[PDB]
């Protein structure tokens, strides 16, 4: 399985990571020939989604599919699922509903310790108004965390945009005032239950400077997604060698790449394809 930066038959490739929501129904339709594609394009990790709490199998947004079956499909092609996005159903987050959190996540683990996973990672943010609102998440997913940890399994939290907006406390007169909710996570998470999968595109368009948090919390961000505009590396926005800079400073596990949909009409593959000739062709991409 040749490097694509060098020619020697001894260059491993570069380990690379794809979240598998990138490809939505161009995967689901074809996944052998899909797999081995992404495979061909230097993919070794991907991060799945699709976990439903009541059957505990996997599928899209009629037919799913056990972890056996998943990890097998996928290790035929020389790939490993080594991540998985997940939501409980359940959205009131609150001290009462606590024990209920843990049984989804218990529950969970035991599928994906099926699986073979390294990560298991939420990618959903909760109702947070306050500083108390984001207290008692934390506390929700310490709890989560802890329950992988028994498995081997690391629980992250995956951003967006909004983890950048700031939260007062209760009580707190209005008038920036306020905490970012992000900070609030990581303040009230224990490191050892709790890690981030830093979105560095969407931190950029929440207006942050992903190597700034990087560095503030650099035993923390354990995963990155890898995200521009569509192709990695393409726009005007992201500097992915201060980027990869920091991360490996930081000493990251991994990355997962994600593409949205594009507006040009070009295929998901074509996108995730040129995203992967990008990082493989970086030298700043170890």
């Amino acid at each position: 399985i040749p490097a694509t930066d060098a020619v020697s038959s001894a260059t491993a490739g570069k380990k690379m990571g794809l979240q598998t929501y990138s490809l939505g129904q161009e995967l689901l339709q074809d996944m052998p020939n899909g797999l081995n594609r992404l495979a061909k394009a230097g993919y070794t990790d991907l991060e799945i989604f699709g976990y439903r709490e009541d059957t505990g199998k996997f599928g899209d947004y009629t037919t799913f599919i056990a972890s056996k079956d998943y990890k097998k499909m996928v290790d035929d092609a020389g790939l490993r699922i080594s991540s998985s996005h997940l939501t409980p159903s359940l959205r009131e987050y609150t001290k009462e509903n606590m024990p209920k959190f843990d049984e989804f996540w218990k529950k969970a683990t035991d599928i994906h310790a099926e699986l073979g996973v390294s990560c298991m990672v939420q990618p959903s943010l909760p109702r947070i108004e306050n500083e108390d609102d984001a207290k008692v998440v934390s506390e929700i997913f310490n709890r989560a965390g802890e329950i992988t940890k028994k498995a081997g399994i690391l629980w992250g939290y995956h951003n967006h945009s909004n983890e950048f907006k700031r939260v007062l406390k209760a009580g707190e007169k209005p008038e920036p005032k306020g905490t970012y909710i992000e900070e609030l996570f990581l303040k009230n998470t224990d490191p050892d239950k709790v890690m981030f999968e830093l979105d560095v595109y969407w931190a950029v368009m929440g207006q942050q400077d992903p190597v700034e948090w990087m560095e503030n919390y650099p035993n923390r961000f354990k995963l990155l997604h890898i995200k521009d505009r569509w192709i990695i590396g393409d726009s005007g926005m992201m500097n992915f060698p201060n980027i990869f800079k920091k991360a490996y400073e930081i000493g990251i596990l991994g990355y997962y790449v994600e593409l949205e949909g594009d507006k040009k009409g070009r295929t998901q593959f074509e996108g995730v394809e040129k995203s992967a000739a990008y990082l493989q062709a970086a030298p700043f991409v170890k």
